[PDB]
């Protein structure tokens, strides 16, 4: 499978991520990112791919379980971090960053509420979508370590500081998958 | 199952096309709508309700089909739906219609490159996300029968037009269950 991706690029940590927790190697491609080519199966939108691999490569379904109730607050999950949660740190660090526009007040509390509805989600939970660490908690986490890396103070939201502190170390290869990447935030 | 719902709601209107075409019946109330409660299952996100009742409540698959790469381009497509599609709707008309602000010229060109890039999609193709009616189908034409009903001009994306006037017959009971409440936007 090629996966071509860019290493700073949400998106592409969230697959990494997830190739990394179902121990799938992937032929990394630099340069809509991220993109697979499975053996001639193109495929993109990083959380279409997520579920993809889990459930064709995932040895056991903790991840992405069968159980159509458990299964259905994973996808509830994906699409409330893709459509609130991700587009918002887009919509108010893309332009300072990329544009170095000047910071949005509107853009910014954007993000504060998507967090405080993820604090909500996490409030008495261990992850973000179930007993266990779902692809939920993979996607969520490639934004708010992006947040951090931006300097975002995340310590109000004291479940997404909770689950985050304790995610790291239970998530595959998070150093060399997540972190390296976010080497390009922090010096910006 | 209870349906909380509104009836000129798009996301609402998407979940009860669904309904329809697996033919559930759901004991709709009116007050995060779309919710269902499936005997005490709480469920919000339109487009996770979808998919679980499609499982959960399908006697074939042809609407999301277990075959994965097939189901990865339905995923896909409710992703786009959802955050390109939908979002540029809700963006430029809810503001115009609600708050009677003034028409923003940036939003409403974020409807169009959404429906080039669902035009796109549709090049040479009878649906959305597959050879048959998938729940991407039901999903994107809750909004763009909205876009219509408020006079957005579809005629210049004619993969969407072709594809809209061939899908409102196949769709079981559309009539009911999404042409009838989209009658408060034809009155603004």
């Amino acid at each position: 499978m090629d996966f071509y991706q860019l290493p700073g690029s949400p998106p592409c940590r969230a697959v990494a991520l997830t190739a990394a927790a179902l121990d799938i190697e992937m032929n990394f491609k630099q340069v809509t990112i991220p993109t697979i080519d499975d053996n001639g199966f193109r495929l993109w939108e990083s959380r279409a791919i997520m579920t993809y691999l889990a459930d064709q490569y995932g040895k056991n379904d903790t991840l992405y379980p069968k159980d159509l109730k458990k299964r259905a607050i994973v996808n509830q999950r994906l699409y409330f971090d893709m459509c609130s949660l991700y587009k918002s740190f887009m919509d108010y660090y893309y332009p300072i960053i990329f544009m170095k526009a000047v910071k949005d007040q509107a853009k910014y509390e954007n993000i504060g509420t998507a967090l405080s509805f993820l604090d909500k989600f996490l409030e008495g939970e261990n992850y973000v979508a179930g007993k266990n660490m779902t692809l939920a908690d993979l996607s969520i986490v490639s934004t708010v370590s992006t947040l951090e890396a931006l300097d975002y103070d995340l310590s109000k939201y004291k479940n997404v500081t909770r689950w985050f502190a304790k995610i790291k170390p239970e998530i595959p290869k998070y150093e060399e998958y997540n972190n390296a990447g976010l080497k390009m935030f922090k010096e910006l």
